């Protein structure tokens, strides 16, 4: 998509069985607990086009998902079936979608709405993980404000009632730092700039006490061979290994299969709760084979992942399973 992403756009949010316009001042910020529809009008190479992006939040319920399907169908027909359709889940946005927000990063908030509870309120202390990919697309995902949630490869934003902090991992990029600043502009707070390893007491205090966090040599590395996740399965009747593209998300770990995470200087073998013994055995063979055709193979179990593994995921959640 050569289009520059500067066309007119309307973003509605799925609320109940309706779509509801989103504050146009906030376009670019989404609730991870919600589903969205983006009608994008553009003109490129002389022709006018239309894209509907159906954005599904990571914590979006099955009924919200069902509601956006009807809602899209309606919108499609209303526009006389002219536009291009694209279904997108959180963390797998194509470049073109990321560009719609004027170079600004996509901000994904904890929480959202539902039929029962309505709009959740934001917490008083909140932490954001700001990660950008190879191409400079940047995502600031809200996570739990604990010391353990940090990782050296990204920049973090911490916002308490009384203070703000911009924590920069040894491995964070300029894109990630710029992104952090934009989030802070949206949060309307002034940062205290903090480098990893020389944090003030107030910073650890705001996160509920200093603790170990997601770090490794590779996580710390500034230069960047970005890590690669593979799904290993034998559900189809024979063992197979396929790569998972886009941002590394907790949902990407198949709870009934084994996963390989190649961080170059280490291969992680993630074992699903509901995986079968054969799946792991084979995976250990395959990993050993990947390596031998050009390194520690660390074996990790669902729910018992070490900080060195989790750090590679954009926004982990201890109570996900
Ligand atoms: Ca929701
Ligand atoms: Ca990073
Ligand atoms: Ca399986």
């Amino acid at each position: 998509m050569d289009d520059d992403g500067t066309g007119q756009k309307q973003i509605w949010r799925i609320e109940g069985s309706n779509k509801v316009p989103v504050d146009p001042a906030t376009y670019g910020q989404f609730y991870g607990g919600d589903s969205y529809i983006i009608l994008y009008n553009y003109r490129h190479g002389g022709r006018q086009g239309q894209i509907i992006y159906n954005w599904q939040g990571a914590q979006s319920t099955q009924d919200e998902v069902a509601a956006s399907a009807i809602l899209t169908a309606q919108l499609d027909e209303e526009l006389g079936g002219t536009p291009v359709q694209s279904r997108v889940v959180q963390g797998k946005e194509p470049a073109h979608l990321m560009s719609l927000f004027g170079g600004k990063p996509m901000i994904i908030y904890k929480g959202g709405t539902s039929r029962e509870g309505g709009q959740t309120a934001p917490a008083s202390t909140r932490l954001f993980q700001v990660r950008a990919n190879s191409a400079g697309a940047t995502r600031a995902v809200e996570v739990l404000p604990k010391a353990g949630a940090l990782n050296s490869n990204d920049a973090f934003v911490l916002k308490t009632p009384s203070a703000a902090y911009l924590w920069v991992g040894t491995g964070a990029s300029e894109a990630e730092k710029t992104g952090a600043q934009e989030l802070l502009r949206v949060l309307r707070a002034q940062p205290v700039q903090v480098a990893e390893g020389s944090e003030p007491d107030g910073f650890w205090e705001a996160l509920g006490g200093k603790a170990a966090y997601r770090t490794s040599p590779r996580l710390k590395d500034k230069k960047m061979h970005p890590p690669r996740l593979f799904a290993c399965s034998n559900k189809i009747g024979r063992f197979v290994i396929e790569e998972v593209p886009g941002e590394l998300m907790q949902e990407d770990l198949a709870t009934d299969d084994v996963m390989l995470l190649d961080t170059w200087d280490q291969v992680f073998v993630w074992v699903g709760k509901d995986s079968q013994e054969e799946e792991k055995t084979e995976a250990l063979t395959s990993a050993k084979r990947y390596i031998e055709t050009d390194t520690p193979i660390t074996v990790v179990k669902q729910g018992f992942e070490p900080p060195s593994f989790v750090g590679w995921f954009l926004g982990w959640d201890d109570d996900y399973w």
